[PDB]
């Protein structure tokens, strides 16, 4: 009962296995290969959660034996964004996967989004944003974490993933191993474009600091910390105010 | 005494003041701009040490009044390279000031460098290279970590550069503040361009883990380890064996 999707014509079908892992038949994607979906409520517990992308029935990593998914007509999502709308925070306890074609996936949440154990797979891209999608004229524009000041939270048992990795944030509070392709960590109150691109950044109240402790096993890491005032403290296992 | 000069063509003049800081008279630059100084010892004590890139006298920060390096004929160095020859660790305990024209500086030293409250004043790059140049029919072709396990380490009272850092190492120890315009720590053991484009990479013996703690003030943080088996660890003040 962890994702809880809107009633309007963007919420997705979302059921769960025995009460366990949940499925969620995203939304048709639109002309931007964009499936769209959102939610009152996104949760993942230890049991994980599914993204049905599939044209064709077929054989899911954590949900086992799954059916197509008939919100698609013909054609899966390039872009599976998943925005939570209402004040609730998200918390991301096991696995995401993508069931069927590879795609890029967003869970965007401004309350906060805090991962522990959380992992995306079969996801060329994943990133977790803090902030807001941006729409203008009914298309995706990019992404805003301006005016907030919520944390991105990676708890001591990490986040794994195959793909690309973005964590954008006005902050980051990060206590585990994070692992893949590229990590971007890019934080500060900002509006990007849908490539996160930084295209404006706020001078915020009160410091934005950042923390980071654990490990980093990827290719390439990128941080970048626009908050005036603010850094990048790389911690021990706690930070006790001084 | 802390920089003894090399005794050939590529060894500059070397001079304290009252003891003090150190003055480096470099040597002419070549025709790519760099001028390639060797050394016996290159060490930086709290008084730090002044490269002199003045084609006129002038005010120096850490030194007070020089007169112009009489080694530069009208043309000053564009790149500062300066090699440690011997097997002797760098220890930079203090500011390094590039006096007159705005240049790059290097400091390579294979046996190891550690930083502790050091920086870089008037450069517009600045690299720390724990590995060796490479020259190929007398121009400057990159830089080599291949083959070598030893440490850039960063202590406690940090770094600071208002310019462009590069930690260039097997592996990084850092445990202070660092402070730059931009940071890039690329570990591992591997072959570089002059621009430190990473070339090649080596699968090492053992693991090179990359350690750090503290904190880093920047506008862009980007960091690469290479080395298969190895990863960025996001410390506390000490790392104990497990």
């Amino acid at each position: 009962n962890g994702i809880v999707p809107d009633a309007g014509h963007q919420g997705p079908d979302v059921s769960a296995v025995n009460g366990g892992t949940q499925v969620i038949n995203i939304v048709t994607p639109n002309n931007e290969g964009i499936s769209h979906n959102q939610y009152q409520d996104f949760n993942v517990g230890k049991p994980g959660a599914v993204f049905n992308n599939a044209l064709e029935a077929g054989q899911s990593q954590l949900a086992g034996h799954l059916n197509a998914n008939s919100n698609l007509n013909g054609q899966a999502a390039s872009l599976i964004l998943n925005e939570v709308v209402s004040r609730n925070p998200s918390f991301l306890l096991g696995q995401a996967e993508v069931f069927g074609i590879a795609a890029e996936a967003v869970l965007s949440n401004p309350n906060g989004i805090t991962c522990d154990g959380c992992g995306f797979i079969n996801t060329s891209r994943s990133s977790l944003v803090v902030g807001n999608p941006l729409f203008e004229n009914g298309q995706l524009k990019g992404y805003s974490t301006l005016n907030n000041t919520n944390l991105l939270s990676l708890g001591k048992n990490g986040l794994n993933t195959t793909g690309l990795l973005d964590l954008i944030a006005p902050r980051i509070d990060s206590r585990g191993k994070i692992t893949a392709a590229e990590i971007s960590a890019f934080t500060g109150q900002n509006t990007f474009s849908q490539h996160f691109d930084i295209l404006s950044s706020q001078k915020p109240v009160s410091a934005l600091d950042s923390y980071f402790f654990g490990s980093m096993q990827s290719g390439r890491i990128r941080i970048i910390n626009t908050a005036e005032g603010s850094g990048v403290k790389l911690a021990g296992h706690h930070h006790h105010h001084h």
